[PDB]
């Protein structure tokens, strides 16, 4: 159970976690005790995994993790709203790729600057199969491995930016890799004990 290697999601010590990839055999998610996961990919086609919340919110997350990607990766707060269907990114570090596109302009959260782009994906798997949908964007400028993440900060700054979101699903602390290789290890978690709403 804890070495996932096929399609799953489910909870963890408390921890909402989901792991999914349309790349069998080339990549592998392991659940530790309390907020911490890893991750080891190879040559993989497309994956995202990682813990946090099966419904996000406007949560200040703290996390700590060892990246170290080899090609196309990213280390990221990732999630997914409805009705709009949106999938989103607060990326905190990246491998040889920097996410980019239309420029939205830029918010200043947690001792750092994000870039923030605003792109489409077509034809893509997501929560509700497959879809054509928005993505939504805050790029560290600054790569980081550890610090805090005050999301309603990004979803503030967004909305300001004509990007709105809809009703939120899951909500992670995720590594995603495409066409790429590498390992990872997260840890994260909530400030205080206040449960989930
Ligand atoms: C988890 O569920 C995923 C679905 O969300 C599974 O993804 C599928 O993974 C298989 C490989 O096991 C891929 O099969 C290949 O498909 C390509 C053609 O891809 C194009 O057409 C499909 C049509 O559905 C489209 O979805 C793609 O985006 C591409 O446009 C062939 O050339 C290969 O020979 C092979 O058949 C599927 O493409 C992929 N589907 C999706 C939705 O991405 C995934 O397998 C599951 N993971 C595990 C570990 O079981």
């Amino acid at each position: 159970d804890t070495t996932i290697t096929q399609n799953q999601t489910g909870y963890d010590n408390g921890y909402f976690y989901s792991f999914w990839t349309d790349a069998p055999g080339t990549v592998s998610m392991t659940l530790h005790s309390g907020g911490s996961y890893s991750t080891s990919w190879r040559n993989t086609g497309n994956f995202v995994a990682g813990k946090g919340w099966s419904t996000g919110g406007r949560r200040t997350v703290t996390y700590n993790a060892s990246f170290n990607p080899s090609g196309n990766a990213y280390l990221t707060l990732y999630g997914w709203t409805r009705n709009p269907l949106v999938e989103y990114y607060i990326v905190e570090s990246w491998g040889t790729y920097r996410p980019t596109g239309t420029y939205k302009g830029t918010v200043t959260t947690d001792g750092g600057t994000y870039d923030i782009y605003e792109t489409w994906r077509y034809n893509a798997p997501s929560i509700e199969g497959t879809r054509t949908f928005q993505q939504f964007w805050s790029v560290r400028q600054q790569k980081r491995t550890s610090g805090t993440i005050t999301i309603g900060n990004h979803f503030d700054a967004w909305a300001r930016a004509g990007m709105n979101l809809g009703s939120h699903d899951y909500q992670i602390m995720a590594t995603e890799g495409y066409q790429s290789s590498g390992s990872s290890t997260v840890s994260i978690s909530e400030g205080g004990n206040p449960g989930n709403p």
